[PDB]
DNA sequence: TTGACTCTCTTAAGAGAGTCA
DNA sequence: TTGACTCTCTTAAGAGAGTCA
């Protein structure tokens, strides 16, 4: 809600509930042929999910609290960042899952950045493979690699140059 | 159904028309602090665009040919790949602009790959900065870099471990 | 046969808000 | 107040199809 005290209360309440979510260990590529371990705090697959949480889509949830008899609701991954600017360079700030695990709500696996930065982490080589993100990646992106291109650049005639 | 000859004729007509688009020289980052040159053949900003071309959206165009009284239409960037498979690994193949210049229709600047591979090139370090794309990038992606993250992973209490 | 417009849809990273009990 | 559902929207890389003359 409006007051700093109320916001801190929201963050602390959210952390307590998510702190009780099942902790699941995931072993992950770091880049450079190295492997690491992440501990994700995963929201349940079906109701009940936890105090204040409800599912609004297959892998979308919201956190709800009643303050001053008014209902305040936020995207379930956004709560750690309620005290942060909600935009940057004219772009909306988004909750960005460093572990690439949508059910995870571990705030140590989340950052707050533009949707472009967020998406781009899917192709990052990872913290031991050359990641240059200022807020460093926790793992190599799931989509990093040579790709599966069907056809490359080509022309039939002689009208074009690179 | 259009024959291979008819399809080849469509590709030849497209190349002949696009080859007359204005050719614009762009200096671009290659990665590794190096600079290169790309020559883009750019569709005009407003009508007329060229024989067979029409704008269906702000930066979307289609190419149309009528053959034996039947109207055929294709996405304007897809024509170089009409003789290629149209899906791979169960994913639709898409025209992927290696020059990251949407108005460009230079077929030497296009490849044919899944939408995920396509998008991921936005963050590639480039052909001289460590690109691992099997069909190599022509330049460093416009979104490669440290990013502009507003807040990193953090907790208020002690409920979480990484 | 052709040009110049119109509209809506896909994907996978993200969101807001309403209806009931 | 709290829980468990419903619906649609945003972005930036990509698409298909209709109307009229
Ligand atoms: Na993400
Ligand atoms: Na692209
Ligand atoms: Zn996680
Ligand atoms: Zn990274
Ligand atoms: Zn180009
Ligand atoms: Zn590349």
């Amino acid at each position: 809600a409006l007051t700093n005290a109320q916001i801190l209360a929201v963050i602390d309440s959210w952390e307590e509930t998510v702190g009780q979510f099942p902790v699941i260990t995931h072993h992950v590529p770091l880049g450079g042929g190295l492997q690491g371990t992440l501990h994700c705090y995963e929201i349940p697959l079906a109701a009940p999910y936890g105090v204040g949480f409800a599912k609004n889509g297959p892998t979308r949830w919201q956190y709800k609290r009643t303050i001053n008899q008014v209902v305040h609701r936020w995207g379930s991954h956004t709560v750690p960042f309620l005290l942060e600017p909600d935009n940057i360079n004219g772009k909306t700030c988004t909750a960005s899952a460093l572990c690439h695990n949508t059910r995870c709500h571990n705030p140590l696996h989340l950052c707050w950045e533009s949707l472009d930065d967020n998406k781009g982490r899917n192709w990052c080589p990872g913290p031991n493979g050359g990641c240059v993100h200022a807020v460093v990646c926790l793992r190599q992106g799931p989509l990093y690699g040579p790709g599966a291109t069907v056809a490359g650049p080509q022309q039939r005639g002689s009208h074009f140059v690179v």
